[PDB]
């Protein structure tokens, strides 16, 4: 039975409005409803994963589990096991897989992260799950983040507090947060980003929404507009929004948008919006396709329509070799030419680079950089020629070119990475000087860049 080169992943978030759901959530998993949508012909095909976050959920998590798998077994006729789940107060993520990827799934994590201080401390954060899929590295993040159309700022700490602290993967890449630990990772919830226009616009709203006419509307989304301006969410991917906004519906119709400044809502006017989202960073020059982003139109027991989405995504297997693992294969070398990493920093200490990658027995050091002042300000670290040749475990090229390096660049003085980036050994050439980039972030934000040639030597 041959390992697979491709999986496919579903991603739902829900936040139920700490109402039990519907007898019925099909529609949910089979991708049915505005938006991109599953065609009809796949509806008996399982995903190999499903992971399924949920925001303000009133279920325990046997009552949750029960109905999620019960859901799957009618649509598909396969009965789902359960990879990990995870709640914090009212969030909660789960992880369903194909009972035939048992020997292929290890290293399950799971943590949680809670948002705020004193007031703003105990119902937002984000849960997690990670794990091993053969030799490819998942990451899954369910975030319930700040409410309220004056909240955006609030809501890009929030980001930036799940991503520096929610410790998932494998903890021997220290210098990493969970944007640079894995292969895929999927960040989704109840981001609570709305859609800026006056109150006065609210009916103007509803409008165009009835009119299916979403693009002035996109315009004003803050998840976007934030994410353009590099506030948010920076190397991460979203699919087009194509699907009405999913939030705030009456209960029991989706004929209604309830907008309007309640006691129960604290005053506060929640016009129509997109607060529940989907997105995804993969490493660079790995397979990942979004095939599903939309909203079902038939679970209305909460003030949210549930959100799918479905990525195809690039896989690869546990690679044995006659030499690695537990030794090296003399007949792969990883060299590095004209490198230098350009710093926002305004400091002058002397830095050094880590190499970590799951192709090295252990992550390499470099030799401190020559600093140079660069010429509108900025530092450049030159590592020039100096930088170690790395030892890869395997020299297969089938193996080799389908891996990364990260890259941190450390201050000698502190020894605290300034910044992480990611580069990708799938090159259009071996033996042949490349020209190789990524940028540098520190806590989720652009701190500079790296950039160099490469040179590859496979068994090929
Ligand atoms: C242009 C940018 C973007 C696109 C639409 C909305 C917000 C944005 F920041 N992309 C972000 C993801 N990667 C490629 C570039
Ligand atoms: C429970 C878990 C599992 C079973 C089926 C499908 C996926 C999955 F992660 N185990 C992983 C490690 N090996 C034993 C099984």
């Amino acid at each position: 039975q041959p390992e697979p080169d491709m999986i496919t992943i579903f991603i739902g978030t829900w936040n139920m409005g700490n109402a039990p759901p519907p007898k019925k959530i099909t529609s949910w998993f089979l991708s049915k409803g505005q938006g991109k949508t599953r065609d009809d012909s796949a509806d008996y095909i399982p995903h190999d994963i499903y992971v399924i976050g949920t925001q303000e959920d009133p279920l325990s998590e046997k009552e949750w589990l029960e109905i999620l798998k019960h859901s799957l077994q009618e649509i598909t006729s396969v009965t789902f096991k359960t990879v990990a789940i995870h709640t914090l107060w009212n969030i909660r993520i789960v992880v369903l897989a194909k009972p035939e990827h048992e020997n292929r799934i290890s290293h399950i994590c799971t943590d949680n992260v809670k948002t705020g201080i004193a007031n703003t401390l105990g119902n937002k954060g984000a849960v997690g799950v990670s794990f091993m899929f053969n030799g490819t590295s998942l990451g899954f993040v369910n975030s319930h983040l700040t409410s309220g159309s004056e909240k955006k700022l609030r809501r890009n700490q929030n980001y930036m507090n799940i991503l520096r602290f929610l410790a998932l993967g494998d903890k021997k890449l220290s210098p990493f947060n969970i944007t640079h630990r894995f292969t895929h990772l999927f960040w989704f919830g109840d981001l609570n980003y709305r859609v800026d226009l006056p109150t006065w616009e609210a009916e103007t709203i509803i409008q165009k929404i009835k009119q299916q006419q979403y693009a002035d509307l996109l315009s004003h989304d803050q998840l976007l507009t934030e994410r353009r301006e590099q506030k948010v969410f920076l190397h991460f991917e979203e699919e087009e929004i194509t699907f009405a906004p999913t939030y705030r519906f009456e209960r029991l119709t989706r004929d209604k948008y309830a907008y309007t400044k309640q006691k129960a809502t604290g005053m506060k006017y929640n016009l129509p919006s997109w607060c529940d989202r989907v997105l995804w960073k993969s490493y660079p020059l790995v397979h990942v396709v979004c095939q599903s982003y939309g909203s079902t139109s038939d679970i209305m027991t909460s003030d949210h329509s549930p959100v799918f989405a479905t990525f195809e995504a690039g896989v690869t297997s546990q690679f044995v070799s006659k030499n690695g693992p537990g030794t090296v294969d003399s007949q792969g070398q990883i060299e590095f030419l004209r490198c230098y990493a350009t710093l926002k920093t305004k400091s002058q200490t002397k830095f050094y680079l880590e190499f970590h990658s799951s192709c090295l027995e252990s992550f390499v050091k470099s030799q401190e950089g020559e600093n140079e002042e660069g010429s509108e300000g900025e530092l450049v670290v030159k590592f020039g020629e100096t930088l170690p040749k790395l030892k890869p475990i395997i020299s297969d090229p089938e193996y080799l070119l389908d891996q990364h390096i990260l890259i941190s660049i450390k201050s000698s003085d502190s020894d605290e990475s300034y910044g992480e980036g990611c580069i990708a050994l799938r090159l259009e050439a071996t033996e042949t000087q490349l020209p190789i980039y990524t940028p540098l972030t520190h806590h989720g934000e652009l701190t500079g860049h790296f950039q160099g040639e490469i040179k590859l030597q496979t068994s090929q």
